[PDB]
């Protein structure tokens, strides 16, 4: 088993791990739009090996994929 989660850059993820938005991401639901810098802690991995599920201030538990993720802290 090996679904290796990676940010942006190649980053690996993990279960209680943490993420921020590279770029402005936009989302139809009410027109919802996502700016660069908005951090996703508390993220895990899912059946998907390019997506991962996090949480935000406004948003906790949505899945995105992680292309336009990248690691946060360090």
């Amino acid at each position: 088993m090996s679904i290796e989660v990676r940010d942006c850059n190649g980053a690996l993820l993990a279960d209680g791990d943490n993420v921020s938005l590279i770029k402005d991401l936009k989302l139809k639901g009410s027109s919802t739009v996502l700016k660069r810098g908005t951090m996703i802690r508390g993220i895990r991995l899912t059946d998907s090996e390019d997506e991962i599920e996090g949480r935000t201030d406004k948003i906790k538990g949505l899945v995105l994929r992680t292309e336009f993720l990248k690691k946060a802290g360090s």
